[PDB]
């Protein structure tokens, strides 16, 4: 069995083993801010920087995962609060699109909301052109960020967000479980292919974006995952 | 929306948050041991002593939820090293089956390996009476220790296993992930109807038992967790 | 530690962690209206279903607890705005006192004013046999309706009031903080043995109450809670 | 009466409504960071611009006050885990002592640990010198940083706490219910005559220091205040 995992109780810019880019800064409290406030279109990225082989083309095997993580969103006088954060998995080449127009792309495609990668996005603005439903969202993204599937949700400003992601490979289902400032829990699954969607060795970490007017704060605070790959 | 949560990081005798039915004991240390060592067919089981409204039949709807424990099996002279712990939910006026015969009934069925309960098994006993997989394993039982569905997975004497479920009522799926002595997880999910298998009101808890010959430490360390239902 | 904690952002009917007693009623909007406005002598209580262990006699140790809740009185014609709210702490079997006729009592103690309880008042009229002071209070009530203490407060009309209240279980003294609806605070505290008042399991809830000729909304809106018991 | 009531949500350096004393800084993510990680014995404070009115020499009056925030702190590599926050309440010319030694003072107090003030510290080391508990706890300070009274606390890196503070000024007590991240809630009161040991215009705040060896990540991520003195 080929096990990866680690954990992040706090982010230090000099630590190579993650990969920043875009406008991603370390604050020194330890948190990743994705996002540049005073930016147009702002976005950045950070990457667990070893591949992760979520797949073999020897036995045809797919990894399962379990990771978690704790975010936290905060609006900004005087910008609307978006666009919100995803967590991805893609190829291990994967940078910021090329010419990204940030807002509604979530740095993770191009202006159609098309992309290589598979994710997690915790939405704060609804963007028509790519479908968003009327109200905050968690969504499952597969190529697009015209979700496979989204559920309800509500973005609470300078709250502490926890999210536990499990990825069962014989199922292929990608399970979901968001524990909000109130108490509550919003779940969501679906099942998504990894190894049809993605190559064998992937990256996965987490993007968040802005537009000219749609900015707010976009903070990684810590991140635990472990991934198990059956080669037997 | 309607919610259930708790945080047990320790146990204690007197707390009226805990129902303990059969050989349950409290060690010194915090941690719930489920059976007796020295009893021939032992049953013990824990639960959580408020009724849970998983579903309600005013709106239809289901509940979701996070719920994440941890456990320990250690080995002990002669006995052979059985038979397990189940994670078990199931009508609210539950009782360890009556003249149950402990071993692979696992304490929530009958000898045939009935019983009303929907659970996760973590199974270190082969009962080919129960179609048992060869090895030690993780099942999820629907009314059944004759598991839905099982996937490979090895009991380490005295280790400490870490387990994270979440129940996604739209999709009806019931994922798991254990993580193991040596760091690797091991998953298995499983589309489960709980408002067709149980009743409105259930409870939660842990069971384990032993048989004559089969017998083994079963301690509960802590449990934590998370339902949510959506009232409207 | 022994910890009971849980956050109600609003109520439902059938939630299984409320016990509803005499007169209750869950709105559509969330809210729980105590009294009963077309009922003489209306009593109604809410209690949290959990019992409470707020000491030990093995340990002789003393739980400390922190709560917020938030309530509402609204006027109605023609009834004289009448009795008020009071929260309160009594034996896990607690029940609506027999014969209750309502009114002062505020559906906790008998004709006499005595019961056996410990609670908050937040009183709406002058009632003499219970040497009530003569405007609205908020009193600290010990196994009386006639308070050991009381401060000058006043209950605005269909305004929302939010409380805060801290019991120090090793000063043994319960502080209550009032915030009212022109945004200022009205304090009471006093030094109450709930190890020698109550017994060692409990429950805690609201009751209201009202006569013939006084009537008026009661309305619980959220209730937040946590306790600790220290056994170590 | 006279009421001051204010809530922060976030932090900016360029508010006039608050003060900023030595090595404060505001980050980007509107967190206030009392200390600089890279210097020695760091020393920073904030306080409400504001100067409140607790007590008055015309009437002899004293007000009660509510007030609630939220705090982090946070281990770094390679420090000790030093030395805390503490919440005060000082003289409207209160300045960060001359010379200050930062470290177990936590930026209020002299070298000997006295000084002019009263609060609620959140201590993270144990200084002898000043006769503090064996470990992490939370004290009521009278112009000393040796602690009237404290109580065992635990200070988990990286966690968000939250606390609740009241004043009632009749029966002269402050009450103070911390918020842990086990879930468990922390209580302290004392007995404290503001009025005695405080003048009667005072100005709100928090200070932390660091020593050579002890340095620590110290944010007060928001604050919410409401004091109340009647003027007849
Ligand atoms: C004319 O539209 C551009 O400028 C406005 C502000 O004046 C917005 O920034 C708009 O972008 C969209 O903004 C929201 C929030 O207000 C959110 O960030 C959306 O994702 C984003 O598309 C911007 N247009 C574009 C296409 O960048
Ligand atoms: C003749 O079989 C009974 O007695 C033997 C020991 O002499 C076993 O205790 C056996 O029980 C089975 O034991 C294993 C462990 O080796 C495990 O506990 C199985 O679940 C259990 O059935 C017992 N027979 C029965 C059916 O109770
Ligand atoms: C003769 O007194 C009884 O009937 C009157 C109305 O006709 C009142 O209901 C009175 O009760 C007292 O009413 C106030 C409100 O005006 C408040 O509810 C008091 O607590 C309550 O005693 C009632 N007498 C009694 C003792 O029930
Ligand atoms: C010789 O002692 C001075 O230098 C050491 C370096 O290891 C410490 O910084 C020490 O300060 C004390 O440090 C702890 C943490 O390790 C905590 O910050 C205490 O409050 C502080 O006294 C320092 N001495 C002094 C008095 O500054
Ligand atoms: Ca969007
Ligand atoms: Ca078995
Ligand atoms: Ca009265
Ligand atoms: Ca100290
Ligand atoms: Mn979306
Ligand atoms: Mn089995
Ligand atoms: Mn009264
Ligand atoms: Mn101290």
């Amino acid at each position: 069995a080929e096990t990866v995992s680690f954990n992040f109780n706090s982010f230090s810019e000099g630590n190579p083993a993650i990969n920043f880019q875009g406008d991603v800064t370390v604050l020194s409290n330890g948190n990743i801010q994705l996002t540049n406030l005073n930016k147009v279109n702002s976005v950045g990225r950070v990457l667990y920087a070893m591949p992760v082989r979520i797949w073999s083309s020897a036995t045809g095997n797919v990894a399962s995962f379990l990771t978690s993580f704790s975010f936290e969103m905060k609006d900004i006088k005087d910008y609307d609060p978006a666009d919100g954060i995803i967590f991805f998995i893609a190829p291990e080449d994967t940078q910021i699109p090329a010419g990204s127009i940030g807002g509604g792309t979530l740095g993770v495609s191009d202006t159609k909301g098309a992309g290589h990668f598979v994710g997690v996005e915790f939405d704060t603005y609804s963007n028509s052109e790519y479908n968003d439903p009327p109200t905050d969202h968690v969504g499952i993204d597969v190529n697009s960020v015209d979700s496979v599937k989204t559920v309800p949700w509500n973005s609470v400003s300078g709250a502490v967000v926890k999210v536990t992601v499990i990825y069962d490979s014989s199922t292929k289902t990608l399970s979901v479980a968001v524990t909000n400032d109130n108490g509550d829990i919003t779940t969501i699954a679906q099942v998504v292919d990894l190894k049809a969607k993605l190559p064998e060795r992937v990256k996965f970490g987490f993007s968040a974006s802005g537009s000219l007017g749609g900015r707010q704060i976009h903070l990684i605070r810590s991140w635990s995952f472990t991934s198990t790959l059956i080669t037997t």
